[PDB]
Order: structure tokens, then sequence, then C-alpha cells
């Protein structure tokens, strides 16, 4: 029942990230170019707490922005993964970090103007680093660990300019009160 | 001070939207290409709030996602605009109102993975329909009034998908508390 009908879907990029232009009827008969990057695609995003309160995040250049931003650890959903172990898995790799339960926060898409992907976050309970990091040659980051109440004196102070990060510590607030952690 | 060397940047396409991908020499010396939609760019997002507790959303359909999403009205900032500027505009356009006070809430990047975008959000006071909408070709959605208290129960529930509209909510509770309308 989509509203816009496809005319013609061309492939801009297929690597290292799908990109394409498709060609619609819109709802006014008219014609139309819409560029997106095309799902289905997700990433997982955690929140590591450990159990003396503290969270367990990362400082990462990212390059669009020039920027290294402080982030919680994540990332892009493998092929037939779930998010929860995409979400385990990018905190072993970024921080060299395990952890015992995870809450699921809710997903959300971080620019559904210009991406089909779906960000899945997570609160990490009993959060421990117990092996080193393993970064991918693109990933430029280095994990530090932050007493709860730093972390979400920056997020009302408005520092937080990752927007998942944000959200992601929006989400696990209650939680965190909830637990006895904040 | 950048910590990867451009080596070059080719332009992948320029409209509707400029997306170039950079052939980069990284921190481990290597070689590595980054595709991205470049800076320097933006977008506004208000929260229009009337003098009755309500909230003006719009339920807008993003094609990369297939859905129709609820959202607070907002925009691109056009070349020499101001945030506040694209916002009143934007404002305008989508649910044909106008507010008083425009109150800054912290600015984000929705995707620094992806996009340089940055994401300036606003808390608007006294906000008031005066005049039909116009939208873009280009632009589906419908405009809707709800109750303060039923968007922060819909926020909380974890019904709110799109990023930006979540978090733009969360900063502005705060003030809502503040000022006596939530
Ligand atoms: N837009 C992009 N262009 C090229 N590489 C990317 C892009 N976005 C993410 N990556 C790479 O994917 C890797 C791991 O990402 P992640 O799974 O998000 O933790 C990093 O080394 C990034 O450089
Ligand atoms: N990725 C895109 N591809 C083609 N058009 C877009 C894209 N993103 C936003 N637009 C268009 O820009 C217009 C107004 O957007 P806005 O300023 O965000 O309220 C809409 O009519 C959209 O269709
Ligand atoms: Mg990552
Ligand atoms: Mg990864
Ligand atoms: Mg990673
Ligand atoms: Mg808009
Ligand atoms: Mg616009
Ligand atoms: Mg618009």
């Amino acid at each position: 029942m989509s509203p816009w009908e496809r005319i013609l879907l061309e492939e801009i990029l297929s690597e290292p990230v799908r990109l394409v232009k498709e060609r619609v009827r819109t709802h006014t008969g008219r014609e139309l170019t819409y560029v997106y990057r095309p799902g289905p695609v997700a990433a997982s995003f955690v929140l590591p707490v450990t159990e003396r309160g503290t969270a367990l995040l990362v400082r990462q250049y990212r390059h669009p922005t020039g920027k290294f931003l402080l982030e919680v650890p994540a990332g892009k959903v493998d092929e037939g993964e779930t998010p929860e172990a995409a979400a385990r898995r990018e905190l072993r790799e970024e921080v060299g970090a395990e952890a015992e339960t995870l809450i699921p926060l809710p997903s959300f898409h971080p620019q559904p103007s210009f991406t089909a992907v779906v960000f899945h976050p997570f609160l990490a309970l009993k959060a421990r680093v117990v092996t080193p990091p393993t970064l991918e040659e693109g990933e430029l980051l280095e994990s530090l660990e932050l007493p709860l109440t730093e972390v979400y004196a920056l997020l009302a102070k408005g520092e937080i300019q990752d927007a998942s990060t944000a959200l992601t510590l929006f989400y696990a607030e209650p939680h965190l009160k909830r637990l006895g952690l904040l």
C-alpha cells in the first residue's frame, strides 16, 4: 500500500555503503527522484554500565563531522545476526568488554528521510573489561570510563552530540534509577 | 589536525542530495574509502506547543522506511538562513503555524558515521495555526494536534520511532514542566 510507486531503482553505490537513487511516481501523480540508503539494515547501540555505577564509553573519530564524539559502543548488525548478538559483539570489539543482562530499549530510525536503518539500543548490566579491544581498519576510537552521574550531567548540559548516544541515555535513565545505579 | 588525510574526494551525486566518496590515508597509514553526505549542512526541528498544553505534530511518509512516522515539524536550513528562521519557516510550511518564543535545545548529529548534518532542536511556545500548510512536492504529511500528556506517554512507551523527534521531546520535557505546560 505504498503511497509512492517505483518507476526505476538505480544502485549508485554497492560498497562500502549501498546507496540507491529511485525515480518514483508520487501522491501528486508527478515524478520525483529519491536518494537513500536502502533496507533492511540495522545497528545496535549499548550503554555498558559496571557494578560500580560507571559507564564504559568510547571517544570516536567520526569523519563526516571531523570530530571525536563521546558515544556508547555500537555497530552494524551483520547478516543473520540478532540485535542483541551485535550489541554484545560490538561491545567486545570496541571496549573489550562483556556484560550480563542486556535490557532492550526502544528502537529508532536515526534519519528516516535518508536511510532505512533501524538502531536498536540496549542497557547492559555488570559490564566489565575482559580483553583488549579488536578494532577494524576504519575505527579510530579510545574507550573510557565515566561515573554515571558525570555522563548524565553531560547529557543535561547538552554536551552529548551523538543523537543515538543521547537517546539511549534518556531511555536508559529510568531503568538505571530503578536498579539503583543512578 | 585531522587524523585522516585526503587522497581524493569524488562527488558521487550532486542532487537531490550531495554525496561523496573519499579515498583517505588513515591513522594506520593504510588507505580507506569513506562515503558520506558532506557538510556544512543542517536542519531545524521544532516542538510547537500551544497555550492549551497540546503539541502540533505531523504524521509524515518517510520513503526509506516505507512508514508514516509521527514527528515534530522540521526541515533543512537553507543557504544563509539561521536555524531559528528555518524552524519558523518549516513550522509555517508544514503545519501552517506561527509561534512566539523559540527556546533552543541541544543540537545533535543524527548519524555522524554517514552525514555531517547537524540538527537544531527548538521548543516553540504559543504555537497557533494561522494559515493552510504549503508542502513541497516530495512532502506527504498531515498535521495533527495531541495533548502533551499523550505525546509523552507515547515517548515513554517507546512508540516514537523518529530519533530526532524523540530526542527533541526529551530535551523539551524539563522546560515544559518548568513553564507549567506539562
Ligand atoms: N559511511 C561509511 N563509509 C565507509 N566506511 C564506513 C562508513 N560507515 C561505517 N564505516 C566503517 O565500518 C566500520 C565498523 O563500524 P561499526 O559496525 O559501526 O562499529 C568502521 O571501521 C567504519 O570505518
Ligand atoms: N534523501 C532525499 N532524496 C530526495 N528528496 C529528499 C530527500 N530528503 C529530503 N528530500 C525532500 O526535501 C523536501 C522538504 O524537506 P524538509 O526541508 O526536510 O522539510 C521533501 O519534499 C523531500 O522529499
Ligand atoms: Mg561502532
Ligand atoms: Mg561492526
Ligand atoms: Mg565497531
Ligand atoms: Mg520536514
Ligand atoms: Mg524544507
Ligand atoms: Mg518541510
